[PDB]
């Protein structure tokens, strides 16, 4: 089973995309495209996600379970007003 693991991964990534985090997370914001999207494999590299798993299908399945984020292809963004967050690299 991976259901509980998927829940821990979902809540960890939803933290990165919370307003509280985004107001100070200048690294993540400089890795966004102008539409807010980031590579899912960049999120996978973050220490608290990588501690839980290196299984990319599990990470995608965790994110399909989220009302906070939106996946398109290989990228993920905050669903609400994502264009407000990108910063210059």
């Amino acid at each position: 089973s991976q259901e509980l693991l998927k829940d821990y991964i979902k809540r960890q990534i939803e933290y990165y995309f919370s307003v509280d985090n985004l107001e100070r997370d200048f690294f993540l914001r400089r890795k966004m495209d102008a539409d807010g999207f980031l590579p899912i494999t960049l999120i996978a590299s973050f220490h608290r996600v990588q501690a839980l798993t290196t299984d990319i299908s599990l990470i995608f399945a965790a994110l399909k379970d989220s009302k906070v984020v939106e996946i398109v292809d290989e990228k993920v963004r905050r669903r609400e007003e994502p264009e407000k967050w990108p910063l210059p690299p």
